[PDB]
């Protein structure tokens, strides 16, 4: 027997939840399949617990300033277990909320692991029961990458971001491998909270896909906060020792000779080297659904797979791996399918990003170099500033704020905004709305500043 | 003898500095007259020292959360003298910077008090020396209002915001009189830093000129932080006592009878009841320059006075009493006069405001009621939310975030944004650029959210 629905969603994370909820608002008879915990990566091992830990780190960093602001110093050690328990309770509250959001919307929850069957009409099986719909969304997300043993013997002795959220104590000594935003965020949290932390990167700077100003500044800020940035460095082997692990590293700086270094007494080795899509056990081959060589589901601009009636959104597709992107793509898809809006799709240009470094980073649009490639060097003008926020006027510890505006053509259309500094996490959203609207530099300069803030610096560049 | 300039600016605060510096860039031979300290109210007794004290208060409030975030509590008393000295040093650094900005621009600094003379050609005298120009800008600012003794005997025993910045110790007991932003900010700082604080207001709520949602929320947040809000209350008399002052108050709540209350043992009585323009000793009558009954210089939309070749900007005109407004009006005036741009003027609509309450307030555009008056009730739609920021997921202390979007007509043009919450101080600027550009609700909803932030709530209202 086969149960039929209007909409079957595989995965109860950001993209699947949002798409199912919007489809149900439009009248669809929907079901969500979930093998683990509702909320997916965002709620359980991603956005939310990361942010709680960032808030904890931020608090610690600021308290380094308590005597400078007139208070007796706070000479106190952090207790990781206290915040771990509170973080876990919050996650549990969210799991309950998202379950209720589906129930209240009359969306069926199917608990178990879905795979496709060979039925020519697309059908899935979950725990030996079959389900079909004219519309099936694959929203199964991804998972952290780990090196293979054949490449890096002992790599399984390391953990990933998933294991980070299972830690019950602060590691004394941490080595984070990677140079992307997850690596940066994890290193900054562990160091702020008192771990002796190193960040191992393949080149000279972190965040190399970001604007050059951000890549440079973020690297410098990491070092100024006490993160040891191990440049031009790669892990060759990991061994268990009486104390933690020993990491064998090769460093090969341009202009120097390669050198092997052992890093002893490592408590936490964290691989933050990429993400792999969760498609291996879906039985995609039974329907000929197209993937790349990494396992990502291939889609068009409307989130269609190569198979009629099958769609994919979110991290499983490998493009713009953010919660709001999964959500927006899922909602736009629901309006296309169930409101019949044939042009409903997500625009992947001008998606804003925040990285929860110390201080945070915000970016939207094109890097300076991307704009030069697109528009021509003679047709791009940048404006930038660097300053110390007035929060630090009275402190011995310092952080900087850097801002860059990238403008194109005679009208100076704002095609990119890039910044790092106190407040940049909350500052970016509104600027992203202006950029999406096609703001020019004149539109910024025509807006009266708010004083005293960091944000006014973006409307007073000259 | 009379020295001639292209541009004479009376007052070296925000408006005068900015206008003189822009005129000099355009080639004007300019001079600034200043009787006290360069930087005016902004640097010396306003924006900057207020913000330092807000940062100090904010730090204190957050440290109330230190144990909840896993650290041993910070059981420590504040030392006002520590931050007072650091604040004063910062002010001195700024005085030196603005002096240098004028010198580097080849702007003459004339030290002393200016007044007009009776010369038919507009001329000023400073320390017995006369100066003239075809263009004279009056940018003399204002000062705090204090009640007259004939109205409130003993009112001179109180202080104003000026005296707040001279305090050398934390008052044990403070009573702040007023219901506008300065009163709110001063009460919140004094209470956060440990003073037993009352805020005395004439009606039921603070910030009555702001959107109703903000007025309500700000009042509630003050009370939840421990500020005693004395509603429907007015000072009748002040007397010196062996301990501080005794404030005689009359309270007259609608539906109840009036009652007299003595408030004993008050260390600081702070009048925050308004601002008066600094025009009494300018000898404006010698040239027939027009003022209102409160002393404000009357201007047109181009900052012209009623006398050819004489202009006014900033607080002396009584409209939109903010530093960036003075600056922008002064710069626009310089382009009009010295670049010959006859349409160069400041648009006073859609000026954004932040109030440094706890948490901060941001607003731009029309209140809901102003929009209903302008557009008609049937043509205004509001969207709002209220939530607890995730910073407080792990804390026993709570603050709320409230947000309101005011939309007009079928297209839902965003004509007002109003919020209070963590981050709102840095969040508003970019939204103000969108509003100034004529954003509609669709423009907001077309912008991809940034997660997890408070700011995303403004682009996901339904
Ligand atoms: C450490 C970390 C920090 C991050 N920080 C941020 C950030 O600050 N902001 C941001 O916007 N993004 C951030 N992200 C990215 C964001 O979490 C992801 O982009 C988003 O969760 C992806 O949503 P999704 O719906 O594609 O997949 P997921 O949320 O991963 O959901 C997929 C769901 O499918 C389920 N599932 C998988 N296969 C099956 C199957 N066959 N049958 C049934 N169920 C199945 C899984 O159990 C899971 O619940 C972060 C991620 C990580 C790991
Ligand atoms: C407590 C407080 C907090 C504030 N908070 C903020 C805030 O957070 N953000 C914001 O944008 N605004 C804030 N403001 C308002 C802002 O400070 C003022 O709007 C701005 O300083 C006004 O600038 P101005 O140039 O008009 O006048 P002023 O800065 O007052 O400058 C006038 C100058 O003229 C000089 N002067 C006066 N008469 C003469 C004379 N005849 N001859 C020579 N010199 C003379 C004075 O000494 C002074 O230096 C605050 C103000 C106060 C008091
Ligand atoms: S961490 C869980 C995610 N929540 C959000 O990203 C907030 C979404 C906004 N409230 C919005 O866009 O409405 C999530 O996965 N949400 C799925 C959902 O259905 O909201
Ligand atoms: S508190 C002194 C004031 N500074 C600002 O308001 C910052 C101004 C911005 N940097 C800008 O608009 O450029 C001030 O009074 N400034 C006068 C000046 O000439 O900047
Ligand atoms: N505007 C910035 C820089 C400080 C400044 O204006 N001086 C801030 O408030 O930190
Ligand atoms: N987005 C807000 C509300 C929290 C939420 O999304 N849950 C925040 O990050 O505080």
């Amino acid at each position: 027997a086969v149960a039929s629905y209007d909409y079957l969603v595989i995965g109860g994370g950001s993209g699947g939840l949002a798409s199912a909820r919007r489809a149900a608002e439009l009248g669809a008879r929907a079901a969500v399949v979930e093998s683990h915990k509702l909320g997916g990566t965002c709620v359980n091992v991603g956005c939310v617990p990361k942010k709680v830990m960032w808030n904890t780190a931020v608090h610690s960093e600021f308290m380094h300033d308590h005597a400078d602001y007139g208070f007796p110093s706070c000479e106190g050690k952090f207790n990781w277990r206290v915040i771990k328990e509170k973080r876990d309770a919050y996650v549990s509250r969210l799991n309950a909320i998202y379950q209720n959001n589906l129930t209240k919307s009359h969306i069926e929850i199917i608990r178990g692991h879905a795979a496709f069957t060979s039925d020519p009409k697309p059908t899935i099986e979950v725990s030996g029961k079959k389900y079909t719909a004219p519309h099936i969304l694959i929203a199964t997300g991804g998972m952290p990458s780990t090196p293979h043993e054949s490449q890096i013997p002992g790599a399984s002795l390391g953990i990933t971001s998933d294991g980070f959220f299972q830690l019950e104590e602060l590691p004394g000594r941490s080595v984070i491998v990677g140079a992307g935003y997850i690596a940066v965020e994890m290193a900054g949290i562990l160091s702020a909270l008192g771990s002796k932390t190193s960040l191992m990167i393949r080149h000279d700077k972190v965040l190399r896909s970001f604007d050059s100003m951000i890549s440079t500044n973020c690297t410098e800020e990491l070092e100024n906060a006490g993160v040891e940035v191990l440049k031009f460095s790669q892990v060759k082997e990991v061994k268990k020792t009486l104390s933690g692990l020993e990491v064998s590293m090769v460093t090969a700086v341009p202009g120097r000779l390669p050198v092997m270094t052992m890093i002893p007494d490592v408590d936490c080795l964290l691989w933050a080297i990429g993400r792999v899509p969760n498609t291996k056990d879906l039985s995609l081959n039974k329907l000929g659904i197209q993937t790349d060589d990494k396992g990502h589901i291939i889609v068009d601009e409307f989130q269609n797979t190569n198979v009629k009636g099958i769609y994919a959104v979110g991290d499983v597709c490998g493009k713009a791996l953010l919660t709001p992107v999964a959500i927006a793509a899922g909602r736009k898809l629901a309006h296309r399918l169930f409101e019949y809006k044939e042009d409903s799709k997500l625009d992947y240009n001008n998606i804003p990003t925040v990285v929860f470094s110390h201080p945070p980073i915000g970016t939207v649009g094109l890097t300076e170099d991307e704009a030069i490639h697109k528009y021509g060097i003679e047709n791009v003008k940048t404006y930038s500033t660097s300053f110390t926020p007035m929060y630090h006027a009275v402190t011995k510890r310092k952080t900087k704020c850097v801002m860059k505006m990238v403008c194109a053509n005679k009208e100076e259309k704002v095609v990119g905004i890039h910044m790092q500094g106190l407040g940049c996490d909350e500052m970016l959203q509104g600027f992203a709305v202006a950029v999406k609207m096609g703001a020019t530099k004149a539109d910024f300069d025509n807006t009266v500043a708010i004083h005293p803030t960091s944000s006014e610096e973006l409307v007073t560049l000259r």
